[PDB]
């Protein structure tokens, strides 16, 4: 029997913001690591494990939006980063691209985790257009460096947050919507590992769908009542925040969780929604979990790769 160790690593300001908000939300059976140049921010981190990088470089300040400083800071702290990761079977690295620390250090952190054998997933943001072309260009170079260093990468363009707010939505509420991509992905994988399914998926199946793949989609949908399976499957694959949509996916891990009423017909319906949306012949790794506590609720978890 195998119990996978999952860790979430925030790198730089935005990544450490995400870690703090996820801890506040509550996230058990997952270990958090906070990595930053900025000692003032790191002192406010809620993470159990904190690594200040580049103190000789920046004297405790941030990188001042220069990615070369973040890269050097991370490389010089490799051993400390390895020690915090040790034991991990899966590592999520989260960072905002475009600044100095995340852009430069997050790809180093990802490569360290990958060369320790952890399944390594990046979830990163691109800057708002109003932040200017230079920052977009720097972020683009960071995204490409992340893709070369992870097993799978999820990119959230911050511009998509402007598609989901009204004129009054607090910025922090919008940021929590972006956080949900990583948080619900981690939770869905943590639930998959913890529960034996009736059609069982385990961590080896997560590795099949995510190892050495590139772009990825991770989504969850919950629905009740009539047409719940179709509606949950549509919710799982249809986030407006994602650079990589479901279209073009050639591998999908899909788990359906329901009560004792979970029907074979509705499982096929949900699988068909995902196949049709990908517009490809999808290699599906299909799982089912009967949770008797659930009455009329159905949960559909999707991880899509192979773009
Ligand atoms: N969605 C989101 N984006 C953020 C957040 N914090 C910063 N950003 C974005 O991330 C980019 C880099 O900022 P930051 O992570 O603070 O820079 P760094 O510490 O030097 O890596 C910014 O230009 C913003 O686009 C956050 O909490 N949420
Ligand atoms: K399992």
């Amino acid at each position: 029997s195998h119990m996978a160790t999952l860790k979430v690593i925030g790198v730089g300001g935005g990544g450490n913001n995400a870690v703090n908000r996820m801890i506040d939300h509550g996230m058990n059976n997952v270990e958090f690591i906070a990595i930053n140049t900025d000692g003032q921010a790191l002192n406010l981190s809620k993470a159990e494990s904190k690594i200040q990088i580049g103190e000789k470089l920046t004297r405790g300040l941030g990188a001042g939006a220069n990615p070369e400083i973040g890269k050097k800071a991370a490389e010089e702290s490799r051993e400390q980063i390895e020690d915090a990761i040790q034991g991990a079977d899966m590592v999520f690295v989260t960072s905002g691209m475009g600044g100095g620390t995340g852009t430069g250090a997050a790809p180093v952190v990802a490569k360290i985790a990958k060369e320790m054998g952890a399944l390594t997933v990046g979830v990163v943001t691109r800057p708002f257009s109003f932040e200017g072309r230079k920052k977009q260009t720097q972020a683009a170079a960071g995204v490409e460096a992340m893709k070369a260093a992870v097993d799978t990468l999820i990119v959230i363009p911050n511009d998509r947050l402007l598609d989901i707010v009204d004129k009054s939505t607090p910025m922090m509420e919008a940021f929590k919507e972006a956080d949900n991509v990583l948080r619900q992905g981690v939770q869905g994988i943590s639930d998959l590992i913890a529960v034996s399914g009736e059609v069982n998926l385990d961590f080896a199946d997560v590795k099949t769908i995510m190892s050495n793949q590139g772009s990825a989609l991770m989504g969850i949908g919950v629905s009740s009542g009539e047409n719940r399976a179709v509606e949950a499957a549509k919710k799982a694959i249809s986030s407006p925040l994602l650079e990589t949509s479901i279209v073009g996916a050639q591998g999908v891990l899909m788990n359906i969780t329901g009560g004792e009423s979970l029907s074979l017909f509705e499982a096929q319906e949900a699988a068909d929604i995902v196949q049709d949306a990908a517009d490809e012949d999808v290699n599906m790794i299909f799982g089912t979990v009967i949770n008797p506590e659930l009455q009329d609720e159905i949960v559909v978890t999707v991880i899509a790769t192979g773009f």
